[PDB]
């Protein structure tokens, strides 16, 4: 009885520690949802107007044919950043040729992480100090653009966060499951004692 009592105490302490780790992980999880939600709220920035410009723009400003890269990139339409501008722009029109079509895609196309090759190429540009693309520095260029990129930036930050939350949720769920199992065991041995 005294051995089983000592065993029951050790399992009760281990369960209490697991429950504290579980609480810290749920707090980290609760920071990592505002994470997603913040970005998700900042994902509808792009609208049915701003695209129908880009279609009709026909001619090009310089910085808008950087927005037109990330765009193709994320949608995984190939060609990367090696091909010239002018031929990149004839690839960022064909999409928009139906505005309602496009906005349709953007809401759906979300997926979760989409593709881990792409996000490098898109991260490259954003992580380049040169060629602007902050989203303000865009505006000045061809306004619309400012919206398109703002989203495109807000998507990247999402992906980056949606790689933080996945691990954090996984670590949370494991810690929760162990804490519950340890508590049930602790309850049973306490009853036996």
């Amino acid at each position: 009885q005294t051995i089983a009592n000592a065993e029951e105490e050790k399992t009760n302490v281990a369960a209490a520690e697991a429950e504290k780790i579980s609480k810290e992980a749920t707090e980290a999880l609760a920071e990592a949802l505002p994470a997603l939600r913040s970005a998700e709220a900042a994902v509808d920035c792009l609208k049915k107007p701003h695209v129908t410009e880009m279609k009709n723009l026909g001619s090009p400003p310089a910085g808008v044919i950087v927005t037109a890269r990330v765009v193709l990139i994320l949608f995984n339409q190939g060609i990367t950043l090696n091909d010239p501008d002018e031929k990149v722009w004839k690839k960022a029109v064909t999409f928009m040729n139906n505005p309602q079509a496009f906005i349709d895609k953007v809401k759906s196309f979300d997926g979760e992480n989409i593709e881990p090759n792409i996000i490098e190429q898109s991260n490259k540009i954003i992580q380049d100090p040169s060629k602007k693309f902050n989203e303000k520095d865009m505006a000045g260029q061809s306004y619309a653009a400012s919206k398109l990129c703002a989203w495109a930036v807000n998507i990247v930050t999402f992906n980056k966060i949606f790689k933080q939350v996945k691990p954090l949720q996984d670590a949370q769920k494991q810690a929760n499951e162990i804490l519950e199992e340890k508590k049930k065991e602790l309850a049973i041995v306490k009853q036996r004692v």
